[PDB]
């Protein structure tokens, strides 16, 4: 694309609010819902099959953006452009439940608070004008990924680091593992992707929340996300940690993610 | 609101200041105010019934400003908040397990685990989003809550709203800032977990936060009511016998607020 | 004070340094100074009674500064330098500690660790106290200053429970913060980090300012010509290889620049 | 060089994407691609011989820019870098010690323990000091070592010199850049060490780092080659009988380049 | 000093390097140098005498610098001042081993890596134009230390506090103990000092690494240290942590510090 001038004028400015709920693995408005099934662990490399449940996926949406009002009579076209956004992690506020069937900090005395959501941390969000560009990359290649999930079946021990050959587009919500699909920065000329992990199995949950923050999504030559075919493309993943049962079973909570994206009219040939 | 010009004049500029105490569920001026009741844990999700003084709720408070009447608003335009009693959690004496409780010696524990300080200043109620850790929780009679708000609630569902109306009755646990709306509300929240992690908490008389918008626009003032809100769970006490409550502190605010003509 | 203008001139502006030790518990000059006394833990809220010299308490000296005089002069306060003095001897992992392998007789000494508690503050004026305390129905030894039967609510905000900080060494940490409601002609800057096997952090430079002029440019007013500096800096604990744990504590240095302001 | 004017025209100024493989010890396109071997530990320095294949290397890559030839030589102004796979740490499943192991329960316990991320981009190769825990250490065969370094490598040694000439051969723990030069490198490096500490990583493809130095020169490309290095070590990986491997992840890089004249 | 103009021209600015190895204790040139000896721990305050080589002492050098080409008639006098500086610990690469004589993670099923370098941090950094000013201050006043290193003898209780009558000057290299010596605030108006202590005996030590950064030493009057004797004064202490032996010995661990100071030609009364 080529990119001419802002396009300025009364509505030039638009917001969209949008929610992405997490896809930790259980079924949608069934008792665990924002919860993975409890995690079942391998003893080789060589005979590992995460079941279907056990796992997070990517959240994804295409928004549809108001219409253009385009020049029908103009040699160029008119596009939205993401310029800003602001996006929190909603219901941060569960997080100081230690009640609700939680292994207890002195549980050999029956005694104390639950131990809470505690472990890994994964946040991550992409906001982009096309579906998030992906690289696959796993912890361990010979892993047998379930049929509900979308993989590259027999990716090869290259696949444990880079390969070049082993690339995919985040097209479908609650398939794309997260363990096994990541950011792709060889692409993405056209989305913004931020994310964080901050690893362990007890380690506290660090998040805040505010609605005073924004984030700029122009790159270097003040340019934004540019919506192809008017679509607005939001991507997450918000795994916050470990739900552990008095049995010591252990599954992943997730939180849904907020999006405001201001979009502006911009120019393209 | 169509929002005009600052109105500038003589007492144009007021400043009030206020403290909101903690809800952590124990009652007002017994002996356990400033904290909860000792938590007891359910066995499954669906049999999970938090007892009334087990868990904390929100702080709020409305604030009359001065009568004013295009009309005049009251637009806050900054603030300064405090954590007040930091210098409390220097207590290692106060009937706390001990570090080496084995050989009844060493200081006790303190206080520890997990912080959630949350602090809210609009020109209305602080709106809410309902989401819980488990769906399946009955609340007590006490609480304010959506009573059986299903699976969805575990998540992002838009049918499950509320605004913060009493103080002390609205679970932390059950009732988030809903970023859907607050468009007339500055909300600013931290949470650490765990249950052994080492609170940290500064307090300052030096440090400002601007509440205007974007825009230039702070939070305007509905009724002549400036809407404050808070949690500040610091984190839990524990018993000698290992009993556990949450222990909170009170909020100072200091805001400032300007005269604006608005339609 | 109608503060008017800066006063000009050759004499018109003065630098102070001081020092204060901490007030860990244990007296000064004796083998234990810089420490609390082994601190015993209460079995319930109703019978606690924290023993003198098992708690420490606030620092605070009012510095003499130069006699000055429709209107008067008044020094104001208008920056700060200020640095926890002896992080050096945290290095030390021999002196009488738990040892890393008790059980082996070997490894180094754990060191300090737990609690850090750091608080300063510079002012016109002794600095304002909240008295608020983790349990109300502590009983406070004879030596300590504290509001006697301070009621349930002063485990919250009390707002009748106020004192001035007015005497080095009696004050206890654990019953008295600034009070934000007060302190116009005070700056106080304070971090708790808690835990008792959390590791310190603590950082020293000579080129770091704090600048103390409120959003009006104007700092602390000195009345009757005294400025008045406050701290408290818990290091963390010492532990016995008995296991019995004290409080260290460190002094802090004080730097402050004092201009000559006009007032009405 | 002496370094003149900044050429300007159509195509003064090029961009260049690379990755670079982590180096951890395992063969690449066998199936412990990305990890070290278990790691064995000596009983004392005077007996103490790492296993090839037990710890990390070095990356290192020249990547060819386009011809040029007061001469012309590409000047590398700012990157982009970012670590890859990030995204592969949520596993807990792969054949990992549990966190309840003795009840066969909870999820693996992931990768944890020291992170080293470090990365260089200049205009030949990174300058290396050598500097090791033990000097005592017998590096084997396939690595690239100072053999016999004495005592004071266990230190500072002025004589202690390398440059990182070969990818995947310079071990991590006994080479390090050498600040007395490196004028025409650009080094940054993070060390969090511990066995248990829980690894951060951030990822994003907004962030610039400058490469220009005090005087507003970049990495001038020695014979129009640019010089990538790095080392991504995320933690360890722990098997159900206890077995540690170092883990790693690649690194992509994005250099902007401009031609600069020299004498 | 009357401090004057900055004297310009063609050699009006210099860079000199240099670098501190550790004094950790343990004798130079031998297998155990950039360490202490095995650490042993008194009873009480009362019987406390810490052996040679079981604690790290400040490194320190004087920095000959370059002929200033003194103006021979002029009233003044030239003096090389100190406005910059870069600092890297370097060796921090070291610490990626955890093969060599280290206890074990799984200590008991003799497995998993050695549990590397860990427990106090302790990065402190001083330039000046003068030796650096010290405050004597100790743990315990009754510690009686070794002939060879440098302390005040039988200082009393005060010196557990600040004492005003402790003072003493960074003289000679491994000799003074760091937890006996730290950085006289009350003075040190010609030298510029940084430091950082993180404790602990578990701590996980955190070092960054770059030729990137630099620190102004300039003063509020925008006056760096003026280098009396045509000498720059540098020290440091570098602790990075604890080794473990297998048999639960525990010993300091340093690193030495590579300097880089930007001086310029100061005039002066
Ligand atoms: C992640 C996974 O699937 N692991 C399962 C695997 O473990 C083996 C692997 O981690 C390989 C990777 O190289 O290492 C094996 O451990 C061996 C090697 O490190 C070896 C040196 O290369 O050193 C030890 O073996 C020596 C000797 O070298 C061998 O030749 C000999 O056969 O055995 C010797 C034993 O002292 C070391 O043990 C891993 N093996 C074990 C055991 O951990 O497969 C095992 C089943 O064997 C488990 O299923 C793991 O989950
Ligand atoms: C949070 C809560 O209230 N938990 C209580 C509940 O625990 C069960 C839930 O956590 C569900 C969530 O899906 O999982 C149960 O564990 C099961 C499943 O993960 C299942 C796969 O979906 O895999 C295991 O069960 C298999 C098999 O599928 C079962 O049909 C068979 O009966 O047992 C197999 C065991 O190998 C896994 O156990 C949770 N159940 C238990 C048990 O943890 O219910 C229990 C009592 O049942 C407790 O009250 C929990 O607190
Ligand atoms: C800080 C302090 O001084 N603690 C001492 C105190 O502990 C008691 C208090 O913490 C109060 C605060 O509300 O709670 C008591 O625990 C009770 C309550 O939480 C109660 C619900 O309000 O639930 C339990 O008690 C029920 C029942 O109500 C009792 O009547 C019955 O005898 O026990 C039931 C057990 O299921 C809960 O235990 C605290 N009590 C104990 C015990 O911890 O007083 C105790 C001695 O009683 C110690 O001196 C503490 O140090
Ligand atoms: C890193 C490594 O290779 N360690 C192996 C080595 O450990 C010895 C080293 O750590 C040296 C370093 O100085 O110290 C030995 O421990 C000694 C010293 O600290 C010594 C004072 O210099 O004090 C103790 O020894 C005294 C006495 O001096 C000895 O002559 C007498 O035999 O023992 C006395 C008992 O207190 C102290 O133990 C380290 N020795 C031991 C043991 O840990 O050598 C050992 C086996 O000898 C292992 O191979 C280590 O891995
Ligand atoms: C750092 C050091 O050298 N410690 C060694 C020392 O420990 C003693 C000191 O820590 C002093 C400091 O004031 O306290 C002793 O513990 C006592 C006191 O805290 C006392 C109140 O002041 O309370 C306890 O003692 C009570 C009673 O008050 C005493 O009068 C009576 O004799 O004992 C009572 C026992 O409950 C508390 O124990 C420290 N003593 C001990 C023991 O820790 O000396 C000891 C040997 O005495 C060790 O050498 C330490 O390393
Ligand atoms: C992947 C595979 O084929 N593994 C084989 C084992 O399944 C098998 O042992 C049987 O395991 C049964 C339970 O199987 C799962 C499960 O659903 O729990 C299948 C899951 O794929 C697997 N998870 C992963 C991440 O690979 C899971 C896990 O290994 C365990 O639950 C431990 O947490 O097992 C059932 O319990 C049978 O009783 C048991 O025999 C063995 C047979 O030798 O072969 C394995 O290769
Ligand atoms: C300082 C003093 O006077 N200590 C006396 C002890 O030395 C003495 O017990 C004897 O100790 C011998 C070993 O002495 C050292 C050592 O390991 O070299 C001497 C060190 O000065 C001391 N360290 C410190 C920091 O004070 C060190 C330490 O206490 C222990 O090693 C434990 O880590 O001891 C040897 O073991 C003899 O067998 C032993 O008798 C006792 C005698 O009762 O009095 C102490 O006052
Ligand atoms: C969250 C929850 O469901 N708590 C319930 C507890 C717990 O199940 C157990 O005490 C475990 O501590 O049991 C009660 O009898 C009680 O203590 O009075 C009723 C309370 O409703």
């Amino acid at each position: 694309i080529e990119v001419l001038a802002v396009r300025t004028g009364p509505d030039s400015i638009t917001e969209i609010e949008a929610y992405l709920n997490p896809r930790m693995g259980q079924p949608q408005n069934e008792d665990f819902y924002g919860f993975s099934d409890n995690v079942t662990v391998s003893d080789d490399f060589g005979s590992d099959a995460p079941p279907w449940k056990q796992f997070p996926c990517y959240s994804t949406a295409r928004i549809s953006l108001p219409m253009l009002n385009q020049d029908m009579t103009s040699d160029t076209i008119l596009m939205w452009e993401a310029i800003s956004c602001r996006t929190e992690v909603m219901g941060v506020n569960m997080l100081t439940n230690v009640h609700s069937a939680q292994k207890r900090v002195y549980e050999n005395d029956r005694e104390g608070t639950g131990i809470g959501v505690e472990g890994m941390g994964y946040h991550m969000f992409a906001i982009g004008g096309e579906p998030l560009e992906l690289q696959f990359m796993v912890f361990n290649h010979r892993a047998t990924y379930p049929a509900e999930a979308t993989v590259i079946k027999n990716p090869g021990a290259s696949s444990q680091v880079f390969d070049p050959n082993l690339k995919g587009t985040l097209t479908a919500d609650g398939v794309f593992p997260v363990e096994a699909w990541g950011p792709d920065p060889f692409k993405n000329e056209n989305t913004r992707y931020f994310g964080q992990y901050t690893g362990g199995t007890q380690t506290p949950p660090v998040l805040t929340f505010t609605n005073t923050q924004t984030t700029i999504l122009l790159d270097e030559n003040g340019v934004g996300p540019l919506c192809k075919g008017d679509g607005l493309f939001l991507s997450c993943a918000d795994i916050v940690g470990f739900f552990t049962q008095h049995n010591k079973k252990m599954s992943f909570r997730g939180l849904p993610r907020y999006f405001r994206v201001t979009l502006r009219k911009r120019v393209v040939k």
